[PDB]
């Protein structure tokens, strides 16, 4: 078709690692990263195609090239169901709601673009200092279920980096963001820009 499809699995063509934009309307017209509320893009029967990174949860770390991630739902036990759902079937093993699971072969997983946002701050020292970026696909090793800070059960799951395309932090990674002339891309007339 002439659009370009968000739920499509993998990088968005002409969109790098190391690309950064403002705000999140900008993420959500780049594609990247489409919705404009849920942290999670994707659907309860097939898969998850992107998430954004941005604190909440206390339990979790972010370590760059991996991290932790908590699903959403449940006041109640949260459910595999909906983008908990959709991210759990992108973890190269069948389908587990009672203990969850875990890829051996975690590689052979769908992909998740990973944009890290300046909220997540806190517990990350990968999390850029302004507005968003586009950190590269990451693969789902394991996921299971554990008792939230609540008191009630929230799914977790252990994303791991899985792209040919070097970190943004890393030497290698700095030095395609010079080459390329990445930078903050501000909405026409924001600065005034």
């Amino acid at each position: 078709g002439s659009h370009m499809p968000s739920n499509h699995y993998g990088p968005i063509p002409g969109i790098p690692v190391g690309t950064m934009w403002r705000f999140r309307v900008q993420v959500s017209e780049s594609g990247v990263h489409r919705p404009h509320v849920a942290g999670i893009h994707g659907r309860s029967n097939d898969g998850a195609y992107s998430l954004v990174l941005a604190g909440g949860y206390e339990d979790d770390v972010d370590h760059g090239n991996f991290f932790t991630y908590t699903g959403s739902g449940g006041s109640c036990d949260q459910k595999l169901t909906n983008t908990n759902r959709a991210l759990a079937l992108n973890c190269f093993a069948p389908i587990n709601d009672q203990e969850g699971a875990e890829a051996k072969d975690w590689r052979s997983g769908k992909p998740v673009r990973v944009v890290r946002n300046v909220k997540g701050g806190k517990n990350s020292k990968y999390a850029p200092a302004e507005g968003n970026r586009y950190d590269g696909i990451y693969k789902v090793v394991k996921y299971w279920p554990e008792k939230g800070k609540s008191g009630f059960l929230v799914w977790r799951y252990l994303l791991r980096r899985d792209d040919d395309e070097p970190g943004p932090w890393t030497k290698e990674g700095k030095d395609r963001i010079k080459k390329l002339g990445l930078t903050m891309q501000y909405p026409e007339g924001y600065l005034e820009a």
